[PDB]
């Protein structure tokens, strides 16, 4: 590291940071630690990248992007080139987008179906994107690439086969006269209502449902068939003329046209989700669908591991391909750029592979990847990418990274940086934090005691501070006797994804860490075949539960997923707290006296919150979160506010942290309540009203549980939840397992996916997953106690297991 | 002496546009320039090339979702490039309109100063605090209520509106309406509510003719359009299904709409006709809210700090930032809050201002519209602005960065240039100027000569180098020893004053240019010589022939942004009979518009394609081959073979038609060929093709003379205005003069007509100008070098310095004689230059 060789941040202010400064070196892995809510993020995404950000901003778009003036809050920063960052900011959705367009191979191949690829005699050429699912000319017309449709069948609109049509046989269509007018309209249209419906010919019972036609008729109402057919003939004098319009139209037309509530909903009852019929699901126009490569289409191809596709091109990159031979003397142009296309394209697989992303298959979606599966794809894609003089910003590289792992990452950083780069990476992974160049180390605790900077330098040098929380869980180097499990669960022959016909079995009223290499299939086991189970069982693919069933309840279930979307949302909105305030509020001389409701403080309804705001107290104007106009932040009007409960108005509580909170609703019993099961589980650094798209969804879980935490009131409910430690330092994660090991006592069962095997290490019971990932996964290779597992042969999990037992 | 290791960013494999395919060094953290005469590929590298791949990557990397998908443009076509930081340009793309800001906003000093009219400055006893953001004409907060914060009311009036009232309503007497269908369209709606279409618009009674020009009012009425007003009622009255169902909008509605309501520049144009505007009662035109412009800084308003030089801003603002201020003891104790911030935030713009002062730039005004400035300007301001923008690690690439700047202030251009990359960065600046050549730090000289006769890379390494490569012009003119090649000086054929000019510098200056003799008005860079030239001059001879010069698809200044400062003229106006300015300004702002069409070639091109054996034999004329009419032409484009990205979130730009592919034409008319030429294959074709192509055919290889005489070999007759430079632009301009010149006696003035030119191109320019002076003609021009000032028969020296210290008559006669002159700047460059 030579002097100079540096970047100078001097006063950062950000959130809790407390004008602060540090010198970090570029072109280095600087790892940023320090307990969750301390300041990392304010300082790596809140001043060193915002910052970077907008300068460069400015400069490139002197268009508008600088006429936006509403900065970080900070004095200077020195030696600060231009920034990455490889996870979006915190109150983003995630884009609709693939795997394979993350990483552009996507488009890559599109350029390959195209120029090379076996067209069908006598059909053109087909351009790069028109074999897209997301362009005009690329998708399938019908479902517009999504490959799914919304409609109606026979099925959906005739539940009960059997009845005449007289009968209401076409149970989707209209009531009283609706239903008549057709009825009618059939019979003068030579058609037998009155056979039962199964019956009825095929081009007819079609006609009848789904036919875009609309033939005018004469309609002789309450006559019988008989004569209405003779009538008919004597070309009498009619009632009235009908349209006659098919069940399909009815039903369609209605959804498109209403402002009814049973009325959709009954029709969204004749109503299905079901494969696109032009496209058969496949994404695209036949014209797309029409081109093969080794014999696939290219959708076919997309819904291939990328470790298979790395096999597939393999060898035509080596012009190994049989058929080659008959292939480059025949034809010359496209076999030289065909090479070259795929020699290109395994080339940048080949990277993704050795960060052992092998297992996704381009067409996966990017909203069902984890955290970490998407931040190191991004890392993957840079890898390539080819910048040369930037900072990557890393949030938790590591997030799912099973310890066996974690050197083929520790690896692609080091090449990142090898590319003239630098490296901005949050962790708290020991082994991350381990092998960086330097660290630099945010808060003491948390929040308000927080946002300082206890030591900016090489990792060792962390020795010489005793109060830096990440320096002992770092240096400093009681075992758990496994509790007798209180009856058994079995979820059976779950087929999903990588798992085939899957027996298996949860130990209940116990700790469940089910462990596994990233990929090996702990999700689908988990997350998703079990929870599904136990939520069609419960009140609330195609596996069968069994075992002790009836010593179960309940099902809490601990996502990641934020607690909402709007800023309408929040801590206090989210856990009941708030209902507890307004009702407070609403029971004070004052409320009481005015006619106020309670909830006139919501900010959610009409009535005691400002008109500009309509309530939020966040008005959107990258796409970013600044605060409110003409409310003034608040939320509310004028009145609303003037209530005050002990000195303080609706705003003046919503903008107060737990901690404060806690000293303050003293004696208001299921408030003060409420509130310990929020600092219990640590988040006393919070405000109340703290949108829910601002809490780091480490965050957004701990609030779930705090839910369940006291909740507990009659404890026999199953509480599965995937990435406990999600984005919790050591310190916190500690805090995690007390929490867990109370709500286990108290007689629940905890299935958790774990990665990190200091929790694994305090399991009662452990499931080792796959043997390695993909199609290399989906078996049970362990179970059984963690020191039973630790001894294991078959599982990769062990040795790191037994590593954290001794 | 020693550039670091691997310090190089690495090219291969860049075969761009011309560009050979390819490849060369050229070390990061250095002023590196890039070299070679007009057409050899420089802007094809350095911008095209290095740039283009630089934000290829890096927004990738940045939204990589978003940008991927919109290089519906970006292959800049190159195999590799390692050691690429990330870039900034500060020439904004080739046919990008400059979209329309001020030096205050470009320089940031605006924002930077509401921020210090609102939290100090001035404020009246009532008055609370108005936020920064409401100092600004764009904000709710800010703008003038009355006005909306434009500066000035618009109402609609029947004689603006409907100018000619004796022609019939289906006759078009209601110009305002819209042109086509929406025509028809509100007529047929008209004639279906009872109303006369046919008898003269005056005759209506005053309601009628009233409510259908004025009324805030939709009906929605039925409408058969094809069909008479007679067999339209007997249709109303019958109550027969109507072909569309039509909503009235009253002229006025429509007027007023269209105006606030379109992206599109010519037709918020073609309503202003149709709008009379006065000044904004209320505003007094200052854009803003009289609660803003009650608040005060040293006596002025924002609006008239705003007006100031940056030179005075930073004069009357600096008292107050060193604390020197008269009555500061008074200031601190009765306000301590608010005098800390004061300094603090008056110091801050001083620094900026001083940046923008050492360039030599204190001679703007904050509130000087970015279109008028020159290039030059902009770029100067942008590198200005960008030293104190704070931007590490990056490379800067520039384009001709010393354009219009007199040769005393480069050490300034070139400290800026220093300082900038002293800040952590790389700059590339594309360069014909030799004292920066000079100065840099590597070169890179570029083909031998222009197109395919170059885009190689003849070197690249430090300066004394090209010394040593025989085929670099830019070597021979770099290390020429002083060319003893001394002009003798015309004799004025007669004089031409221009007397009492008064305009932005200049007060009642009174001078005298000769005739059919060249003049070059030298003077320091912001001194009077374009107010004076291009400005008064051309007014004065505009207004003194019927002909005000600037073409009708051409326009000029969003109403107000140059001067009405007027004066008066008078010595030999017997001898002069044309005017005729050239200017940097395109051949067009379109693809629509390329070479062969500007200069009118083509007509005889298309009639040639109309005598072959397919013309005859499919009712073929030229229009079927023309691109500007349906036909022959493709439509999907619509002949422009070009569209557009306004998607592309950053300044949109051009890619080839998807349809016809960047050809113009539908197939069935590609299928007629000319002496074994398509028609797009002859629009294709270059300068010195199309001479050999054409040899016999008269009309053409003598339009296409005096292009490649011009120096433009290379261009290609189809190639789209919007790729072209300017600079190429100017010499087109040119070339169609030198054509229509067998005669005598017009005034040629040539508004910095080395735009862009390497010393070898302007060598032979002079040779071409010096034409049409032989001619007996006169050619006036602004000149900022000293080489083509040598060869002048006339020099006219202008202020001293700039602007304010500036718009004199300093220094005047013969390059000789004013090499010789007492307060001129400009005096000791051109002895230096004559020797
Ligand atoms: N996006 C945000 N908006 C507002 N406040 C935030 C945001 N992110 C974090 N904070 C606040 O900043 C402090 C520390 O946050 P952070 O830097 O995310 O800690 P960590 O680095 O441990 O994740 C906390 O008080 C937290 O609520
Ligand atoms: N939502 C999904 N859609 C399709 N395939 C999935 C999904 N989630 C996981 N997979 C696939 O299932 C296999 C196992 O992945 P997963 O259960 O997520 O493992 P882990 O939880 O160990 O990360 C992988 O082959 C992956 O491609
Ligand atoms: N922006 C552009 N778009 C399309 N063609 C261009 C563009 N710039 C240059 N060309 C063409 O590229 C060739 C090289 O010229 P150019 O890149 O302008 O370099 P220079 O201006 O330094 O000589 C010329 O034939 C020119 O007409
Ligand atoms: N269009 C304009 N609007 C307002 N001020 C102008 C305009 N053009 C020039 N000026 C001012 O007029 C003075 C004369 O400058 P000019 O003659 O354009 O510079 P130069 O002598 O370098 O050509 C300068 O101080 C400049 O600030
Ligand atoms: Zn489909
Ligand atoms: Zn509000
Ligand atoms: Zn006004
Ligand atoms: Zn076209």
């Amino acid at each position: 590291f030579p002097d100079g060789g540096f970047v100078q941040v001097r006063g950062a202010r950000q959130h809790n940071l407390k004008d602060i400064s540090v010198k970090v070196p570029r072109d280095a892995l600087v790892v940023f630690t320090g307990v969750s809510g301390s300041g990392k993020s304010s300082l790596a995404f809140g001043t060193l990248y915002a910052e970077a950000q907008r300068r460069y901003l400015e400069s490139v778009s002197p268009y508008a992007r600088r006429l936006f003036n509403q900065v970080p809050d900070v004095d200077a920063i020195d030696g600060l080139p231009p920034a990455v960052a490889l996870q979006q900011a915190r109150g983003t959705p995630t884009a609709r987008s693939s795997v394979g367009s993350v990483t552009t191979l996507s488009n890559l191949l599109r350029m390959l179906y195209s120029r090379a690829g076996d067209y069908p005699p006598g059909q053109g050429i087909v351009y790069a994107e028109g074999f897209s699912p997301n362009t005009p000319e690329g998708a399938c017309p019908e479902c517009h690439g999504l490959g799914r449709v919304y409609t109606v069948t026979e099925d959906s609109m005739v539940p009960d086969p059997s009845l005449t049509i007289r009968e209401r046989a076409v149970a989707a269509w209209p009531q009283a006269w609706g239903g008549q007018n057709q009825r009618d309209i059939l019979v003068t249209l030579g058609i037998d209502v009155d056979v039962p419906w199964r019956e009825l010919p095929e081009e007819t019972r079609h006609w009848i449902l789904f036919t875009d036609e609309q033939p005018v008729v004469p309609v002789y109402p309450g006559l019988t068939p008989a004569e209405t057919q003779r009538a008919l003939k004597k070309k009498m004098e009619p009632s009235y003329m009908g349209t006659f319009s098919s069940a399909r139209r009815h039903v369609l037309h209605t959804f498109a046209n209403t402002e009814s509530a049973s009325m959709k909903k009954r029709v969204q009852g004749y109503m299905i989700s079901e494969e696109c019929p032009l496209c058969h699901g496949k994404r695209l126009r036949q014209e797309a669908l029409n081109v093969t490569f080794a014999g696939l289409d290219i959708t076919e191809l997309s819904r291939l591991p990328l470790a298979r596709v790395s096999e597939l091109l393999r060898p035509y990159a080596e012009e190994r391909e049989p058929g080659h031979a008959e292939r480059v003397k025949n034809r010359p142009e496209q076999a030289i750029a065909l090479q070259r296309m795929a020699a290109d394209l395994v080339k940048r697989l080949d990277v993704l592979l050795h960060l052992g992303l092998g297992y996704l298959g381009l067409d996966r979606s990017t909203p069902t990847l984890s955290p970490g599966e998407l931040q190191r794809l991004r890392l993957a894609t840079q890898l390539y990418s080819n910048l040369f003089g930037v900072v990557y910003v890393l949030d938790e590289p590591s997030a799912g990274l099973h310890p066996a792992d974690t050197e083929a990452l520790l690896s692609a950083l080091e090449n990142l940086k090898r590319g003239g780069n630098s490296l901005f990476v949050v962790e708290h992974d020991l082994d991350v934090i381990r092998r960086a160049d330097w660290l630099v180390d945010v808060g003491p605790e948390a929040g308000e005691k927080g946002g300082e900077i206890l030591y900016s330098g090489p990792p060792e040098g962390l020795k010489h501070v005793p109060e830096s929380q990440t320096g002992q869980y770092l240096f400093a180097d009681e075992p758990h006797t496994p509790r007798e499990p209180a009856g058994w669960l079995e979820l059976n022959g779950v087929t999903r994804n990588n798992l085939d016909n899957l027996d298996v079995r949860f130990p209940l009223g116990v700790m469940t860490s089910v462990t596994g290499v990233s990929g090996s299939g702990k999700s689908t086991l988990v997350s998703q075949a079990l929870v599904d189970a136990l939520a069609a069982h419960f009140g609330q693919g195609s596996a069968r539960l069994g075992g002790d069933l009836a010593q179960i309840t309940r099902l809490v279930r601990v996502d990641q997923k934020p607690i909402g979307r709007t800023p309408r949302s929040n801590m206090a909105t989210y856990t009941g707290l708030f209902d507890q305030v307004r009702k407070l509020f609403a029971a004070t001389p004052l409320a009481k006296k005015r006619g106020y409701n309670a909830g006139r403080f919501s900010f959610n309804v009409k009535g005691g919150r400002c008109e500009h705001c309509q309530g939020e107290g966040w008005v959107m104007v990258p796409s970013v979160y600044a605060p409110c106009p003409v409310c003034h932040g608040t939320r509310y009007n004028a009145e609303t506010l003037e209530v005050e409960y002990r000195g303080k108005n609706i705003a003046d509580v919503l903008a107060l942290t737990v901690d404060e909170a806690h000293d303050f609703f003293a004696d208001e019993s299921a408030i003060f309540r409420a509130l310990d099961t929020l600092r219990e589980v640590g988040l006393g650094y919070l405000r109340l009203g703290q949108p829910a798209t601002e809490l780091s969804g480490g965050e957004a879980q701990r609030i779930k549980l705090a839910t369940e935490l006291r909740r507990s009131g009659r404890g026999g409910t199953v509480y599965v939840l995937d990435e406990p430690t999600t984005g919790l330092h050591p310190a916190d994660v500690e805090r995690l397992q007390r929490q867990l090991v109370k709500l286990v006592d108290a007689g629940n069962t905890v299935i958790a996916v774990e990665h990190k095997m200091q929790v694994v290490a305090a399991s009662d019971w452990v499931l080792d997953i796959g043997p390695g990932a993909g199609e290399d996964g989906g078996r049970l290779v362990a179970q059984g106690t963690p020191a039973e597992v630790a001894q294991a042969a078959g599982s990769v999990t062990a040795p790191y297991l037994r590593a954290a037992l001794r």
